[PDB]
């Protein structure tokens, strides 16, 4: 069967596809068609119908994986399209993870003979973000942060080491967002999570702007002024309030400005696109702050697809983590942060 | 000189007066007719213009403050109203707090001869709220909770004694959110803050809902289902999540039902008011949840005036509390909870 590790999750399905390249000229006659037409597909594509997206330049390339050498490939497409996806099968064994493989598993055992293994969703991430990491990024460094992020005249990203990953502060953004703290490979727990993530700043976005994707939002958010919206510091106190090292500019309220009237009607979509974005972006900050402090961890690994493309949201992280917290917690971030539990499903296929 | 206490905050301008009612035959004589016109006019309306409001239910009667017996009155009013107020003295010792006492200083010095003493916000708070359950709501507890807020056909509120206060972990929601560590009557710190607090919620509210006061936004979300913008957790999974003992109704996504078009042209206002205010109650409750945890602290009280007659936050707050915490921690509600920060400014008068 061809070897793929799926995670459905409430916004988006990531597939992690193994293309081997060692195929003898034995084993190329053995294969059937559909395998044959299917490898084809996927491997002359980067667009699979209207929404499904190959992403190309994160391919592993001659990667060995269950004694085979091949190409590790990243693939995704909206959940609200799976109905298509599983309507191309129908027309094998899956190892899926995520919420959809419990709420979508009537749905692909309607493919006749796939047999559906759900796997643990915090055993996938793990294991696939310490696989990838091991592995490299082609020999390149996974893992990467943004030095200097105080000073950005120098802010720029660097290479961070993770041979000895533990302990590690997880905070995976999807739709919301869940805090894991990882001690060793076989110990791992779910801290918490909050519910203001990925999905709040696309959904806050739509209403506010009536941006219609996450590209847009991201843009509108480039163009605009947060501090148009926000209530900070100096506003309420006419500068810095030193006792409580609080700066000036400091949001002391978010999306505070906008119970006036007259400044909700000045206030331009832009504005408020880079508001919502920022007003998640230090929420997510100030949780991962907090819950490391009390998990006696001090390296804190950001993860999902609300930082695909999103390196405004990158740099603040990177620049609050390292303020707020004195210099004491440093943000790191992942060339592979939206797949890791694509790939940890993947690598429980020996297990069936 | 007439009583005052003034903490002026970025939405509201707190006053706390404190009427004498053992004005003998002779002091009578000798007190001038602004100061007699001041207070007859303080005493004999509930509402000051048109945006000032006395809360004559919150009155302590009969009180004895710096060797005189009295009541002590609580005013609110507007900031942006402040130069009205400023105005009408225009035409004494004023102990004022919170960022405004900085911010509006030149302004107060307008008066002629006033001195403003610029009192810390921390202190005020903490003195003003360890007075107020000194000497009790007139005889009634000034503490109070929601007794078993797990099951609705239950949940009551109950009186809460704090005649031993510390530790205390003190969740100051006013446009943002300020939380305090108390271990002593002088040993207390500001451990932290989030910026999403009643101003969010108001500022949201008027964007996303069109409503013009706070009262409009609470009347709103009283009729509205928060479940028709938020994803849920069995939105993701199609039920709970018992590996994480996450129940199926625990919200995953705040706004996260909104990424959809066709749930965004369906959603009513109402709906929008109460998923604004679930999603900063409970990010609140998160937040007060993680500072207990590291400050070791297990008793949780709430004060601003985001929860001035708001009891859906309230409750909110007392359910979700226990319930995350499971039991270990307590949520606690003060009657004078919008009020302490001006109770503590008048306390600081005999130091001048
Ligand atoms: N093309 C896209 N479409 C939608 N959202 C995107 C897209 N690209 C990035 N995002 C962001 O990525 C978030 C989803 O991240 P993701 O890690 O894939 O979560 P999820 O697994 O689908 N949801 P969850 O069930 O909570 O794990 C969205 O909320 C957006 O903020
Ligand atoms: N009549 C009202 N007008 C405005 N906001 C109100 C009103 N009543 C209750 N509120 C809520 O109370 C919050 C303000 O609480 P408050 O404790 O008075 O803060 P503040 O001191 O004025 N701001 P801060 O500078 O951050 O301390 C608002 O954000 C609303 O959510
Ligand atoms: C392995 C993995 O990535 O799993 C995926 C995942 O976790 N998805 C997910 C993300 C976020 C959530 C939300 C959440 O966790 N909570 C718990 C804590 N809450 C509160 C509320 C009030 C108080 Cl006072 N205290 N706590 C808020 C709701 C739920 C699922
Ligand atoms: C005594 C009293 O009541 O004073 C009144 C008061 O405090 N007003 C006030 C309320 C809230 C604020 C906001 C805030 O405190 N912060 C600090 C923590 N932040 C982050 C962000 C990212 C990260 Cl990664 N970490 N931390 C967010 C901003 C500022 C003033
Ligand atoms: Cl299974
Ligand atoms: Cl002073
Ligand atoms: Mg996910
Ligand atoms: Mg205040």
């Amino acid at each position: 069967s061809p070897w793929f590790g799926m995670d459905i999750g409430g916004t988006l399905v990531k597939l992690s596809y193994f293309e081997p390249i060692d195929i003898t000229a034995e084993e190329e006659q053995e294969e059937v068609e559909s395998l044959k037409s299917i490898r084809k597909y996927l491997t002359s594509n980067v667009a699979y119908g209207s929404t499904g997206i190959r992403d190309v330049h994160l391919e592993l390339k001659d990667l060995t994986l269950f004694g085979r050498r091949g190409n590790l490939h990243f693939i995704r497409f909206p959940t609200q399209d799976l109905p298509t996806f599983i309507q191309m099968g129908r027309d094998t064994v899956l190892c899926a993870t995520g919420g959809g493989a419990y709420k979508f598993e009537k749905d692909f055992r309607t493919i006749g003979n796939l047999h559906l293994h759900k796997l643990d969703e915090l055993d996938c991430l793990v294991k696939g973000l310490l696989y990838i990491d091991s592995v490299s990024f082609n020999g390149q460094a996974e893992c990467y942060y943004f030095a200097n992020a105080s000073e950005p005249e120098r802010c720029q990203k660097m290479p961070f080491n993770l041979d000895d990953p533990y302990p590690l502060l997880v905070v995976n953004i999807g739709s919301g967002v869940s805090i894991l703290a990882v001690h060793s490979k076989d110990n791992y727990k779910r801290v918490t999570g909050t519910s203001l993530g990925g999905g709040t700043f696309l959904g806050l976005c739509s209403l506010l702007t009536g941006c219609e994707s996450f590209e847009e939002a991201l843009e509108m958010a480039s163009k605009g002024d947060s501090t148009q919206a926000d209530k900070l510091v100096r506003d309420i106190y006419g500068g810095d309030y030193e006792r409580f090292g609080l700066p000036g500019w400091a949001v002391a309220s978010s999306f505070g400005n906008m119970i006036y009237k007259e400044k909700r009607e000045s206030v331009s979509k832009e504005d408020l696109a880079r508001a919502t974005l920022v007003t998640i972006t230090n929420n997510i900050g100030s949780v991962a702050r907090m819950c490391a402090v009390n998990e006696k961890i001090n390296r804190v690994v950001f993860v999902g697809n609300f930082l695909r493309v999103n390196t405004l949201s990158m740099k603040l992280l990177a620049y609050a983590l390292d303020y707020w917290s004195k210099g004491q917690l440093k943000a790191l971030f992942l060339e592979h942060e939206g797949y890791f539990g694509a790939v940890g499903a993947l690598l429980g296929l020996p297990n069936f």
